[PDB]
This record gives structure tokens, C-alpha cells and sequence, in this order.
């Protein structure tokens, strides 16, 4: 509970924060049920039994954040 | 209630006219946060997304940049 979380998150990319309560923002790349692969940014309870509110990045969002993060970087 | 600060990018368009945008947003007037967000035309009216504080933000652009090389 939730082994299922383990079989979708594919890689941790990032943990970007935690809170009191273990509760961590995190980038993953996750297949939801088997769908192509895709971005995710999102609170996740601690051992990843739960999830809180996120977003999912397709791989044009993503690839278009991260020009934007790079040129805004220098 | 909130403030759009700065447009920093549109991610994604849709055929219904909404966006998917990086954003720098001020809450109730305090100091602007980083926000994706999906947004309709005009911002008409604010969708799914999420906020990023500073520290959020910063770890998320030395992870992307990582991931490019530096």
C-alpha cells in the first residue's frame, strides 16, 4: 500500500522539499497504468503510500521547461 | 486574491484555447511564487497546477540542470 505507486514511479528525479509530516514535492517520472511515461510533480506521502496535488508534464512541456529553466539560467 | 506578476513561459496549448504556463504569481499580496499551471484563454479562469517556493524552485533547476550536463 501502495505497491502499485512502485510499479508506475519509474525513476525519482528530485525531491524539491519536505515537510513536517514527511510529505515531500517531488519530480518522478511515472507511467500511470501502463500509459507512455511522462513528468510528474507532486506531494507524495512518505514512504509514497498517498498522493497529493500535482501536475503531469507530456514530454513537449517538459522539454519546453527546461529551455526555459536553461536559458534562464544563462 | 492572486496576481499574475510575470508570464515566464506557455508550456502547451490547447484546441480549446488553454495554456499550460510558467508563471510568477502573488498570493493575497505576498512575495510572488513560481506556479505551472494549466490556464484558459486570457486567464479568463485558473486550472489544475502548482505552486513552487524558492527553495522548490531552485532544487527543481539544479536537478534540470543536471540532467543537461552542469
Amino acid at each position: 500500500m501502495k505497491e502499485e505507486f512502485s510499479y508506475e514511479i519509474l525513476e525519482e528525479v528530485a525531491v524539491l522539499s519536505e515537510n513536517a509530516r514527511g510529505w515531500r514535492k517531488e519530480l518522478n517520472l511515472i507511467s500511470w497504468n501502463g500509459r507512455p511515461p511522462k513528468f510528474d510533480l507532486r506531494e507524495w506521502a512518505p514512504d509514497h503510500e498517498k498522493m497529493g496535488k500535482g501536475i503531469t508534464l507530456t514530454n513537449e512541456e517538459f522539454a519546453e521547461l527546461s529551455k526555459t529553466i536553461k536559458s534562464m539560467l544563462e
